[PDB]
């Protein structure tokens, strides 16, 4: 690999792994469109299995970017509109607070205070209907952003209804397959189990627990190679041959709302490049990222801006992921680790690497 990339990546990631006690990590840098890969440490500490370019990691909320793109593809297909009331796709949702809450609100966490988690107590489909029917918004729709699995998770489930496909079926056939993401999974198959890293939480090996709307909000697992290809696809959607998918990727990077210096896409979040690193670094801390913030509607949404830092953090109990890219520069990074370590450390390392390469 070019020595510049080798040095920049190793000088940043090595101390990060040491400081954060990360058991295993994979990184891809996309530079001028081509991927370069780096691996450290262990997928499975007990069985002494190293991290490789084929290791599967839990993406956590990086999964929201796939959900956003799949939703975008459904809009491009003419199956849904972001302006369509939620109740159009879930007629049983008759409670009055849902009047005026659209698919856009669900996709972008602006429905008016849907909670971060779906309660663990929600096990059945009737439990899910009950939860949404009884939910009381704190705010009018489209006025405040509150990051939430229960918001974009519902969006994903409703977005695929017109297709008649399950969420998993829709994701596989409309996103994973056309992009040749052949080691990316919502449910890790037995054939790929030997590659599935353990996550580590307080020293214990863990995998993500089953839960309501898990697939839609945080349930994707992938390898560093497939994630590099995901970044390439989002960097350059015009190279994608499937028209609705190309369009969906573009829609997911449109700017729908602004809060402070960040813009909300579908799954993706974006800031103007050049960024103030303190802004993205401090902004990624869950103390800010998960806060209720007033939003300004972008009316109409700005189409994907090439001079953007586009990114998403993801976590599960045992895993911590980060993806960031800058379309204008054909530059990006994926960092996948089997420990959920603090977001600002992820973003700081990412910015150090991309800034040195740009
Ligand atoms: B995203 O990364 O912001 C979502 N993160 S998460 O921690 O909410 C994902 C999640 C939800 C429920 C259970 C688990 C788990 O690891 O068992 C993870």
């Amino acid at each position: 690999a070019p020595q510049q990339i080798n040095d920049i990546v190793h000088r940043t990631i090595t101390p990060l792994i040491e400081q954060q006690k990360i058991p295993g990590m994979a990184v891809a840098v996309i530079y001028q469109g081509k991927p370069y890969y780096f691996t450290w440490g262990y997928a499975d500490i007990a069985k002494k299995q190293p991290v490789t370019q084929q290791t599967l990691f839990e993406l956590g909320s990086v999964s929201k970017t796939f959900t956003g793109v799949l939703g975008g593809d459904a809009i491009a297909r003419g199956e849904i509109k972001l302006s369509d009331p939620t109740t159009k796709y879930w007629p049983e949702l008759t409670a009055k607070q849902w009047n005026g809450i659209t698919l856009l609100h669900l996709a972008t966490y602006t429905a008016g205070g849907l909670p971060l988690q779906v309660p663990d107590e929600v096990k059945s489909s009737s439990d899910l209907l009950r939860f949404y029917q009884n939910w009381q918004p704190a705010w009018a729709p489209g006025t405040q952003r509150l990051y939430a699995n229960s918001s974009i998770g519902l969006f994903g489930a409703l977005a695929v209804k017109p297709s008649g496909l399950s969420f998993e079926q829709a994701m596989q056939t409309r996103v994973f397959q056309p992009l040749k993401l052949n080691h990316t999974w919502i449910n890790v198959p037995p054939a790929e189990e030997k590659n599935y890293a353990w996550g580590y939480r307080e020293g214990k090996a863990v995998h993500v627990s089953p839960g309501a709307l898990d697939a839609e909000a945080y349930g994707v697992k992938s390898t560093i190679e497939d994630m590099a290809r995901w970044v390439q696809s989002n960097l350059k959607p015009l190279d994608i041959n499937e028209k609705t998918l190309q369009q969906g990727i573009q829609l997911a990077q449109s700017r729908y709302w602004q809060t402070g210096d960040m813009y909300q896409g579908l799954g993706w979040e974006m800031l103007d490049w050049p960024v103030n690193p303190d802004s993205i670094i401090n902004g990624s801390d869950n103390k800010i990222a998960l806060a209720a913030r007033p939003v300004k509607a972008i009316t109409p949404p700005t189409p994907a801006v090439r001079a953007s830092w586009v990114h998403k953090t993801g976590a599960t109990g045992g895993f911590g992921s980060y993806v960031a890219f800058i379309p204008e520069k054909e530059l990006g990074i994926v960092m996948l680790a089997n420990k959920n370590y603090p977001n600002p450390a992820r973003v700081d390392a990412a910015w150090q690497i991309l800034n040195a390469l740009q």
